[PDB]
């Protein structure tokens, strides 16, 4: 499961240090908490983090927190000899409050700093982090082969022959809008620089945006692209765009995409960074094809179809440190419909799910692999939670195939109840999809695995759910955590280390009726129930 990515990743807990680890804890808003593996070392000045290089790599991005309020840098040294540049660190990013999310706490500790190396070391090097002028709490290093920038196509429209600051200096916005209206059905070549640019840029349709690599090619902007329609046919290949965002503003636009890139349009090998939201889509974006790129950093969601998004593949992305759902459908105005989320890899969002489909026509949900997910969510929420109108709950077939949840569910302070790893909510309307969950691998729950809830209390049925093949590992409190009345088929569940029962099957609200569990066969070690429904399973 997961995105095929050119990084590994090696948790800064897991490496040599003269610094003091912290976590593991999953306690809402600690800072163990939004940790990967949920630990880290923190670096006083004096102290180091030496890693052992897992495979040929050039290029590092450290996820990292500093206190709020400070900044500085970090040392790296490679084999015992310093590089001649640091990564910068900051909390510039970090800390964001959402007071009128109920339950949410301060959050967004962490940031991702990136650097390449001016050097390619080889799996068994030693690259160490060395604190000196702030403490700095080290979570996780990825090392990542990145290729070397690459030359201008040919026939291809240059920014900077357009007025384009590679400095980073000017505004190049009207350059950017100039090269894609000289470059009609052709290309416009963003070469290596920084670029801001203040933005929006529309009428962005019949052009393809390429960047010499995302590590090459920098576009500075907090507003980069906002149009509600687009002939499409837009390509955004190989840049970066990194804003300003240090706040969650959700009247205010402060994204990467946002709104249409019409039909036939596709996004990869980008680097998204510092946005609220790195694509917030409605409209027509048929066929959209969003493959191979980071989203990090982000005060909400990394993206989200918002209505009417037909055939949109999102898939081989790697999102981190998203401020909400990191990949959400949410069936506003009009049905997603045939869209796949596929092969990604997502970790820490600070509240709410790794995945969420609100309603939806023929979703796939497969090969993903969730890690480290926080209160108000779990890995994968299938839903018919509306938020506003008007809403398309779930139709026809959702299929959620072959994903992998590590450390995902969580407590809702709302109710003190947890959220699974896997829900199904009949939220605001009874299930009348087909919910097909398989080959479904969900490891280290810190409550339950799977859950079937009615979650506004309405008690709407969840029906029509199989759960077919699962391996489940070391659950705090119970495989099937049923709360909803109606009925589920499970077949080939296998699970070892539950912490309280097999099914914890108590129904609300009272005169709402009951949930049926159908042992299709091939289930073992959880043929156990929770006798006392006025207690809760505790880890
Ligand atoms: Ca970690």
């Amino acid at each position: 499961a997961g995105a095929d990515l050119p990084f590994t990743s090696v948790e800064a807990e897991s490496a040599t240090t003269t610094g003091t680890k912290i976590g593991p804890d999953y306690t809402q808003g600690t800072l163990a908490s939004e940790a990967s593996g949920r630990q880290a070392v923190r670096l006083d000045a004096g102290q180091r983090v030496e890693f052992t290089v897992p495979r040929a790599a050039n290029a590092l991005t450290v996820a990292y927190s500093v206190p709020d309020g400070q900044s500085g840098t970090l040392d790296v040294y490679v084999n015992g000899t310093k590089l001649d540049r640091s990564l910068t660190v900051t909390s510039k990013y970090s800390y964001v409050d959402t007071g009128w999310i109920p339950g949410a706490k301060t959050h967004h500790f962490y940031d991702n700093t990136r650097l390449l190396l001016g050097r390619d070391v080889q799996a068994g090097d030693t690259v160490t982090l060395q604190a000196t002028n702030v403490q700095v709490t080290v979570d996780v290093a990825d090392f990542e082969q990145v290729s070397a920038a690459a030359g201008q196509p040919a026939g291809s429209v240059s920014v900077t022959d357009k007025g384009a600051d590679p400095t980073g200096q000017g505004d190049s916005t009207q350059a950017f809008r100039d090269a894609i209206a000289a470059a009609q059905g052709g290309v416009v070549w963003i070469p290596p620089g920084d670029y801001r640019i203040t933005g929006p840029l529309s009428g962005v349709q019949n052009v393809t945006l390429q960047g010499a690599g995302s590590w090459y090619s920098v576009v500075h902007s907090s507003h980069f692209i906002d149009q509600t329609d687009s002939a499409g046919h837009v390509h955004l290949k190989d840049f970066a765009v990194i804003g300003e965002v240090t706040e969650r503003v959700d009247s205010s636009p402060d994204n990467f995409v946002n709104g249409s890139l019409g039909p036939g349009s596709s996004v990869s090998g980008m680097w998204i960074q510092h946005v609220k939201v790195g694509l917030w889509l409605t409209g027509t974006n048929d066929d959209l094809v969003v493959e191979n790129n980071r989203i990090l950093d982000t005060t909400a969601d990394g993206l989200n179809l918002n209505g009417t998004a037909k055939n949109v593949t999102v898939r081989d992305n790697f999102l981190r440190n998203q401020g909400d759902d990191a990949l959400a459908m949410w069936s506003l105005y009009a049905p997603d419909t045939d869209c796949r989320f596929e092969n990604n890899t997502i970790t820490q969002p600070n509240l709410a799910n790794g995945i969420a489909i609100y309603g939806g026509t023929d979703i796939t949900v497969k090969g993903n692999l969730i890690s480290d997910t926080n209160a108000l969510g779990s890995g994968i929420a299938i839903s018919n939670q509306k938020f506003a109108e008007p809403f398309h709950p779930l139709a026809g077939t959702i299929t959620v195939d072959g994903n992998t949840l590590v450390r995902t569910g969580a407590i809702n302070p709302n109710w003190n109840h947890p959220m699974g790893a896997l829900r199904v909510d009949s939220y605001d309307s009874a299930i009348e999809a087909r919910v097909d969950i398989t080959d479904t691998t969900i490891t280290d729950s810190p409550y339950s695995a799977f859950e079937f809830v009615s979650g506004g209390g309405q008690g709407h049925a969840v029906k029509n759910v199989t759960v077919d093949g699962a391996a489940v590992k070391n659950t705090g409190t119970v495989v099937v955590q049923a709360e909803a009345p109606g009925e589920a088929t499970f077949r080939n569940v296998t699970a070892t280390g539950t912490g309280a029962a097999g099914i914890y099957n108590c129904p609300f609200p009272s005169g709402s009726g009951t949930f049926t569990v159908t042992d299709g066969g091939g289930n073992s070690g959880w043929d156990t129930t929770w006798s006392d429904c006025s207690t809760w399973p505790q880890p």
